[PDB]
């Protein structure tokens, strides 16, 4: 039993969405008025962000061929489930919201037709344009129909803290439709002072772009006001979570006159309803895993992911220390995710 | 012994700096053309950011009376040394660099005459305007000649990552003058998406404004370029340091080719020359302290501080768990700081 919570599929070409777009957007994209995203840095690994044996058609760090994924990932590792978390994140567009929203819908149509419908091991994400939270809510209502769709994907761009009350229609729609919430960094993710000055630094900063989302959701009452949502943060690490939990607890105890809508200790909200992917490895010893899980106070929090097809892919047979107890190992590799997605 | 690495003294009024200012800044400040900083949020603790029993003359979260510090902190605890870290950080001025630098200089004159020269337990910090690194370097040259001056303060404002090469004259001047480097957050410290929406969330975010300075300094070669410098990050916590060290090590291994100037593993750099204060408390058990020290791989890193006179003052007799070994406790309470400042 293995569930993979982070897999990056994509179209082969941006014009694959033209059949799904209404005019004028259809003509804008068909005639080349916008050519898509191009990450604002050079990858320093061979393979251009992917493993060396995976290329997408448009060059991005993704996979555009289901046959390649099935033959490299799904079948060889005998995955029970693989969560498609996308890669084309229209929330990265900072103007022309009507365009970003039409791209979000068109992308979800494309993935349902050429991915999710091809394999029962897939669990799908609703991609959205979070800059129009009401349109995003309507796309969530649209796509929650399909029983394999299980979460909404909230992309971490440069300028959005998702606990801002502007975004509440998104979480209300997610809850309404029995979908969970997932967070993933974009090519625009940054620290307080930018992405740094080199690729290696930009990549060190990815955890720093994501810890404020946990802090934001809790301080602004997102956990308290949608009790049926669980929240999964992918690819930001987990070794920092003891500190984020203890810190939030201290600030809650000292400052609760200011935040009376928080009705549990932040650490308790997190143990109950926050999940963090294990990928990428920090190359940590087995006894160090056990210590960190102790400090977290539970083994319910970690979910396995490979992050196929990216360069720092986590081999399922080597990422999770086998010295861990069997109950904990089963939780990390599949039970924690299974409970998150309401499976079995 | 006990050495306090974080104590916030200030002037009683900004006009106290007039006697040290040249024209036209002398007249600007004396006549009230600028009235100083005023933090952009309401404190939610009784005490306006301070202990309920300490009030500064200008209303800021600091202490302006040496007699009060001596009888509330220096004498009652038998402090061997106290590091005056300031509070008024002119780097927060984002224009009129000439004025900002004259204020740094004036402030340093004030502190030497009315604070440092009054008590041999004080270690002093050079306050600067980091927006003009060449002027900042001349002020470091000017003040380093006093023996109690032992470090330069690098304030963490909203928009400065100190690893950017523009800042190298500051590190060059520190190393040349045999001073160390300390970082402290300002009232302008923030995360990637601002300082949040509540005071409690702004306070949660402080460690997020400080972790990127460790990442910036290492990735951009500050550690390797200035091997005789030691770096202290204050008030950011320390439970996050294992993640930051592990992450940076991982990024280094997979991306050396981009950063050949980094001659040691980031974790080794940190174990040897990065220090972190223990304040404020996260309320964690002695057992858990020992596990975190395990995860950093040394007990050389932590330095005690009270952060007098702030609301989350750490009492020297209760902040450091007693189940830790006496060696570790001695290192934390004074020996790590003594070696950092070149004392005893
Ligand atoms: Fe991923
Ligand atoms: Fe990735
Ligand atoms: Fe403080
Ligand atoms: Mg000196
Ligand atoms: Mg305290």
């Amino acid at each position: 039993h293995i569930i993979d919570t982070d897999v990056h599929e994509s179209f082969a070409s941006l014009k694959d969405l033209v059949p799904y777009l209404p005019e004028p957007y259809k003509s804008w994209i068909g005639n080349g008025a916008w050519r898509g995203f191009s990450q604002p840095f050079a990858y320093t690994s061979p393979g251009n962000g992917n493993r060396a044996d995976v290329k997408s058609a448009d060059g991005s760090a993704s996979v555009s061929d289901y046959n390649l994924m099935r033959s490299q990932l799904l079948d060889p590792y005998k995955l029970s489930y693989a969560v498609l978390t996308g890669y084309f994140y229209p929330t990265g567009l900072k103007l022309q919201y009507g365009l970003g929203s039409a791209l979000a819908s068109a992308y979800n149509d494309y993935v349902l037709e050429h991915w999710i419908s091809k394999d029962k091991r897939f669990l799908g994400s609703v991609q959205i344009n979070a800059r129009d939270p009401e349109a995003a809510a309507r796309e969530i209502d649209r796509m929650a129909a399909h029983p394999q769709i299980r979460q909404v994907m909230l992309p971490v761009v440069d300028d959005i803290a998702y606990g801002h009350p502007m975004y509440r229609p998104i979480f209300a729609a997610a809850e309404r439709n029995k979908l969970m919430v997932a967070f993933h960094h974009t090519t625009f993710a940054q620290g307080p002072y930018g992405m740094g000055l080199h690729y290696m630094e930009r990549h060190c900063l990815i955890p720093i772009s994501l810890m404020p989302q946990v802090i934001s959701l809790i301080a602004n009452g997102v956990f308290d006001s949608y009790p049926n949502l669980r929240f999964m943060v992918l690819e930001g690490g987990f070794s920092w979570l003891p500190h984020v939990m203890w810190r939030m607890d201290r600030e809650y105890r000292q400052g609760r006159v200011e935040v009376p809508w928080i009705k549990k200790l932040p650490s308790q909200h997190c143990r109950e309803r926050l999940r963090l992917s294990t990928q990428p490895t920090e190359d940590i010893s087995g006894e160090d895993w056990g210590k960190l899980i102790d400090l977290m106070g539970t083994d319910d929090i970690l979910v396995f992911s490979t992050d196929y097809p990216h360069f720092d892919f986590d081999d399922p047979n080597a990422a999770i220390p086998k010295s861990l107890s069997s109950g904990t190992r089963d939780k990390i590799l599949w039970k924690n995710a299974a409970d998150f997605y309401g499976l079995d």
